[PDB]
């Protein structure tokens, strides 16, 4: 009955709602032994909240990986990874480990309807991460990028994107719709290569949702590590994060985090599952 | 009302049992909003477990502090701070903040210490701002100038001296270092000495015990416990984590930070001495 060891490869969100902070918090909430290999530190200007991303040098990244690999993770999550070099190493680290689960959160920086800073990072994710992924967890924008379809606007568009992403090698795909899709219920689309499942909760408040995405992928990872099937794990993750969102709060004018502990301390949220 | 915002100023322990990892995990267990300003990254050799400390640039340290100060912590903990500059900055961020609680874990590196100047810096910059200072038995001897402490009476003398150097509340941990049948710590508020006692648990897998104790103290303060109640509750919390420590490899094993809530509570005896 030893704690499962869960590693995230991610950066530091100094505001502590997303990034590796959300990951370690979530892993802790879900009774796993959380670990991080840090890639970068993100800080925010006191006056304007402008973000500054400081990459960490590859040598300290590699030293962290050595320690983490030695410990031996049971599951690995990737968060926002800054370079193709790190994207490639993240996949290699998973294959070198005895970890049984790989959750890829394919985080991208969005510049427009259909635009990212460097599409090479998307290509690298496709090449190096998707074919190793137990679960890939794009948001609606990211799913359009990974599938090459551009803007997705419907469940039907999500089904098409999920097919394409699955076919790039991810064993399981969850495309999150959420606020980006509809304002009345929060829809995500899960696909296992055989059946498309719509996942639903109510739409909750949209003001304070910082860290929702990271938390979702973190929870998926921990639930896999603790023995839930991929389908079970993403359902449970959606519930976990829905409670966190419902219980989000205002930290300052710029950030309102999800309450990562809300599932366990406040309330559970039921997820409706329907074949579509 | 809202979750209390608790900041730790500490390095990353890649093995994830101590350092900022223990802090954030403990803060989360105790229903606070944990934050970190990272000072350094510590890694371990896969074959010997020898530590390698990589400092973070001061400018990234400073930019993290600016973000955290803007958010406005309710409580701040200091973990192992490697330089006089960082020690001084830590005290300054607390005084600039509207935080009501400052918990100083006066971590020293045994050689005698590496960096005796850092002991002097902690005394100058941190002790007079500390709500609670949490030296282990070695550190208490260093802070007090008494040298090696080996009894509750020695701890009483050290706590008096440390209080007189400006710390509002002092908890000197005895624990396995004091090496008695039970695990004793000593709390002092300038008026009364309280001995805190638990069972002495296995000693092999105790990595992160010190960090976890200070982190728990900080979260308990932030959530409304008095300093005395906070250190009693922290000892119970860490005692369960220690009881439930586990083997990571042939060189280390961490405490189970979640044990108090997931597994069991541990009783703390409180007596005036
Ligand atoms: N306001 C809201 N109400 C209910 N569910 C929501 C919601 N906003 C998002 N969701 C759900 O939260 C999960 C995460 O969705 P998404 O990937 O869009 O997170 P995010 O980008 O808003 C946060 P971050 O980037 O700060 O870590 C999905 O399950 C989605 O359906
Ligand atoms: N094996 C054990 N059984 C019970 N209590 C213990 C213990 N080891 C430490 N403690 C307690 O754990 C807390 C932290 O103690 P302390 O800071 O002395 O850590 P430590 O024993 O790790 C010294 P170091 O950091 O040098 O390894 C204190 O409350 C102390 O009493």
């Amino acid at each position: 009955g030893a704690l499962k060891k869960v590693l995230t490869i991610a950066g530091s969100d100094t505001s502590a709602g997303a990034g590796m902070q959300a990951d370690l918090k979530t892993f802790q909430e879900l009774d796993t032994y959380g670990m991080v290999a840090l890639t970068a530190i993100v800080t925010m200007d006191k006056d304007t909240w402008s973000h500054d991303v400081t990459p960490l040098p590859m040598d300290v990244f590699e030293k962290q990986l050595e320690t983490a690999l030695s410990i031996g993770p049971d599951a690995i999550k990737t968060g926002m990874l800054g370079t193709e070099e790190i994207i490639k190493r993240a996949g290699e680290v998973y294959e070198a480990s005895n970890a049984q689960y790989f959750v890829v959160d394919p985080v991208m920086v969005c510049k427009g309807e259909d635009e990212v800073l460097n599409p090479g990072n998307t290509e690298a994710m496709i090449k190096y991460l998707l074919p190793k992924a137990t679960v890939v967890t794009p948001n609606l924008f990211e799913a359009g990028q990974l599938s090459g379809l551009g803007k997705l606007n419907s469940i039907e568009d999500m089904k098409k994107a999920a097919t394409i992403i699955f076919d790039k090698g991810a064993q399981h795909v969850i495309i999150k719709g959420g606020k980006a899709l509809d304002q009345d219920k929060s829809y995500d689309l899960y696909y296992d290569g055989q059946t498309f499942y719509q996942l639903t909760t109510d739409m909750f408040q949209q003001s304070y949702n910082h860290g929702a995405g990271c938390t979702f992928a973190a929870a998926t990872t921990a639930y896999l590590a603790n023995g839930k099937s991929p389908k079970e794990a993403v359902i449970s993750a959606k519930a976990f994060v829905a409670s966190a969102i419902k219980n989000g709060w205002k930290m300052n004018d710029f950030v309102g985090p999800v309450d990562h502990g809300a599932y366990n301390r406040i309330e559970h949220i039921d997820v409706e599952v329907t074949e579509v």
